[PDB]
């Protein structure tokens, strides 16, 4: 903690990558995995 939050601020934009993409891949894996498993039950 010395320099300004430049990397944090820019990460704000890129949150639509590491949080949107990550969250999507989780919802997608856990949509189709869950759907394939649940389709069996």
């Amino acid at each position: 903690s010395e320099e300004p939050p430049i990397s944090l601020d820019l990460t704000x934009h890129l949150a639509r990558e590491v949080l949107e993409m990550a969250r999507a891949e989780q919802l997608a894996q856990q949509a189709h995995s869950n759907r394939k498993l649940m389709e069996i039950i």
